[PDB]
């Protein structure tokens, strides 16, 4: 089943094409192949930065024929900076400029933390500190609804909130339209049960990132812990006659999650997809799952004294 069954009503690819860290002058061809070789969910944000480059691809293989957009599920983000009021707007506006659409299918709040505007994606105090915003997650969320209501966006959902974060979405008062998804880091070494049971107990939806470990995260270290080369992960792949990688993406599928793999090699990108015709046992599954060790790569000291940081 190659959709899942969100709760505003619209499906959602379980695969999905990241874009961090992709070049751009790499990703509209990046893009462009995933279409081709039948992807149909592409993860965005502004601050990755090749928004632009994103939207060539979309749009060339919209005007192609290839696709009608009616079967793409396109996702972006509202950056930290972008928390305010009378920003929201103006920032999914850009977004949809940049990808050349008319409407976003899921706009996420990208962390739950706010930022001073302007024109610094991590505006800093003197001593190295992020300088937050005063607005919180539930005027932030209220902003968020208003796009559904012009159209701008056909869902709204959070990224990297905790459980007490969600929980205070869903305790909103006056709560119009609740998260359709909360997009979290998620691999074998950070296996998020108790958040993921907490938001599926609730009909919302998991995106687990960097399902791969993020090897190309730009602060990696060379000692620190890979995926993509545990012996143990390469043994289920083998004896699947499968890639390291397509255990690792066919993982999260089994636990009813979605998940957004990154690859600019058109070569991965294909083999990427291709983890629809073979089932982990559920001796697989629990194996992998005792591989967590807490884990997480996606985390940012700068931020960590912010009021809304979700990783305390
Ligand atoms: N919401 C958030 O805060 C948040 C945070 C992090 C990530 N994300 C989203 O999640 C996406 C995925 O996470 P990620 O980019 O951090 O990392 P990832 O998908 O875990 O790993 C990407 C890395 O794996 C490599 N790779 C891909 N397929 C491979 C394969 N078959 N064999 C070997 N290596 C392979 C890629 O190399 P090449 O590209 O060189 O092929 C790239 O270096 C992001 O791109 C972004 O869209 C969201
Ligand atoms: O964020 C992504 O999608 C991928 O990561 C990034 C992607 C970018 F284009 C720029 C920075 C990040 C960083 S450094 N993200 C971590 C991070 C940001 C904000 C807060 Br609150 C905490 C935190 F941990
Ligand atoms: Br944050």
């Amino acid at each position: 089943a190659s959709r899942i069954l969100l709760n505003n009503g619209a499906k959602m690819p379980i695969l999905g094409l990241g874009t961090w860290k992709s070049p751009p002058g790499q990703v509209t061809e990046a893009v462009k192949v995933a279409i081709d070789v039948g992807y149909r969910h592409i993860d965005c944000a502004h601050v990755y930065q090749n928004e632009n480059e994103v939207g060539v691809a979309i749009q060339e293989k919209l005007r192609e024929q290839v696709v009608k957009r009616e079967e793409l599920f396109i996702v972006s983000k509202l950056w930290c900076t972008y928390h305010e009021k009378g920003l929201v707007k103006g920032a999914c506006q850009k977004t949809l400029s940049d990808l050349k659409l008319d409407y976003l299918d899921l706009y996420l709040i990208h962390w739950p933390a706010g930022f001073k505007p302007g024109k610094e994606f991590f505006p800093l105090d003197e001593s190295g500190n992020v300088v937050p915003s005063d607005t919180n997650i539930l005027d932030t969320w209220a902003a968020m609804e208003e796009l559904v209501d012009e159209g701008l966006v056909k869902a709204i959902g959070i990224s990297n909130f905790n459980h007490l974060q969600v929980e205070m979405i869903l305790n909103k008062p006056g709560l119009k339209y609740k998260p359709a998804v909360n997009q979290i880091e998620c691999h074998p070494y950070l296996t998020q049960e108790k958040l993921i049971q907490y938001c599926q107990s609730k009909g919302i939806v998991v995106t687990a990132y960097s399902p791969l470990g993020s090897p190309d995260r730009p602060w990696a270290k060379p000692e620190d812990p890979s995926l993509l080369e545990d012996p143990r992960i390469k043994a289920i792949a083998a004896k699947h006659n499968k890639t390291t990688a397509q255990v690792l993406i066919r993982f999260p599928m089994q636990r009813n999650l979605v998940v957004i793999p990154k690859s600019v090699t058109p070569e991965r990108i294909a083999e990427n997809f291709k983890v629809f015709d073979f089932e982990l046992s559920s001796q697989d599954m629990t194996t992998l799952l005792s591989y967590n060790r807490n884990w997480r790569v996606c985390a940012l000291l700068s931020c960590t004294s912010h009021k809304d940081y979700p990783f305390h």
